[PDB]
C-alpha cells in the first residue's frame, strides 16, 4: 500500500508478523500460549507460574521495534475465541474497522 497513511499500514504489517513470531517465542518461554487474562498480564509483567530460562519480553513479546504509527499502542491479547492469540493495532482514526488506513491492523493465528 503505497499512499500516505497506508504507508504506515504497510510498516505495521511487518511489525505485526514480527510480534506473532515473538508470541511464539513466549509460547516457548512458558511452554504454552498466554491466557487473555493471565497471559496478557504475563505479556506486560513477568509470567506467574513456571516460565523456562528464557529472556522474557514485555509489550506483548515484540522484536526491536517501536510502537505502531499514529501514536497508537499495540493491542496484544491472548486466545480469544478459537485462536491461540489476538494482536492488532488500531487504525489512523483510532477505531477498529475495515478500511485501508482506518482499519485495525493486526494478525493472529487460529
Amino acid at each position: 500500500m503505497s499512499r500516505p497513511d497506508q504507508a504506515k499500514v504497510t510498516v505495521a504489517k511487518g511489525d505485526i508478523k514480527a510480534i506473532a513470531a515473538a508470541l511464539d517465542m513466549y509460547k516457548l518461554d512458558n511452554f504454552a500460549y498466554p491466557s487473555t487474562q493471565q497471559g496478557l498480564e504475563a505479556l506486560v509483567k513477568k509470567p506467574t507460574g513456571n516460565p523456562q530460562p528464557k529472556n522474557w519480553n514485555k509489550d506483548g513479546y515484540l522484536k526491536k521495534l517501536p510502537v505502531d504509527p499514529w501514536g497508537n499502542p499495540y493491542q496484544y491479547l491472548a486466545p480469544g475465541t478459537k485462536g491461540p492469540f489476538d494482536l492488532y493495532s488500531l487504525g489512523a482514526d483510532g477505531k477498529e474497522g475495515g478500511s485501508d488506513n482506518d482499519a485495525d491492523i493486526g494478525n493472529w493465528d487460529n
